């Protein structure tokens, strides 16, 4: 979400991207909407009504990561049989082993599953869309990320801006956030923020981004509790005793 001009240039991006078969990649940090873009880039292609899958590749050991993406065996179709015609979304793709990484240049390259078993190799028809917030580049210099893989997967790259780079939008989407939660709540009106809750939301770096910062102003609503007077203390720390 937001309207700072870094975003709305990201917009403008996807817009021209979503209509080729090309892969895309993603980087932004931890709640900066990557699969919400991964999302949009399917729904404004020609491939919108196929299906959208997703999988995130940090979840999963090596060998459970390998039988999800690219299925075993009647059978356990993986997640490119299950985006056939359509699009797979890969978040956290740094963290890809090397042996995954490989099969799935493989897969772009010439566009089928190798298969054992008596069975034929399966055919896929699948617009990639990978995310991360790893420097890529740099994993290729230790070993850890193949340069044939990044030399095909970042036809082109997204990049979201991080939320403290959006001071304009930090202030837009509290108090979007923050009436929301007034509805919930039902409290008659969102009552404003103080100055010194202003300073504490456009100080703090955003580690979590927009998930965060919903979160974090919806607590802070609830915590307050009241229209009578403006919202002064973000709880930035559910930890805190205050």
């Amino acid at each position: 979400l937001g309207e700072a001009n870094s975003f709305l240039e990201v917009l403008e991006q996807v817009s021209h991207l979503a209509p080729l078969d090309k892969p895309v990649l993603i980087i932004g940090e931890r709640g900066t909407g990557k699969e919400l873009i991964a999302s949009r880039l399917h729904y404004l292609s020609s491939r919108w009504q196929g299906p959208f899958i997703s999988l995130n590749c940090a979840a999963l050991n090596e060998n459970l990561l390998d039988s999800e993406l690219f299925g075993h065996e009647k059978r356990h179709p993986g997640r490119f049989e299950r985006a056939d015609g359509g699009t797979l979304f890969l978040d956290e793709l740094a963290t890809a082993p090397m042996m995954v990484q490989e099969k799935l240049l493989r897969v772009i390259e010439y566009g089928e599953l190798e298969r054992v078993g008596g069975s034929q190799p399966l055919q896929v028809n699948v617009r990639l869309v990978c995310a991360t917030n790893a420097d890529l580049p740099a994993m290729v210099n230790e070993g850890t990320f193949r340069a044939d893989l990044l030399d095909r997967l970042a036809f082109d790259v997204v990049q979201l801006p991080p939320l403290r780079e959006r001071e304009s939008d930090i202030m837009l989407m509290a108090e979007y956030f923050a009436i929301q939660m007034c509805r919930e709540i039902k409290l008659p009106l969102f009552p404003g923020f103080t100055e010194r809750a202003r300073e504490t939301l456009l100080n703090y770096r955003w580690p979590g981004n927009i998930r965060e910062l919903k979160n974090v102003v919806e607590r802070s609503v609830y915590r307050h509790g009241t229209s009578d007077y403006p919202l002064d203390d973000i709880i930035i720390d559910p930890f805190k005793r205050r």
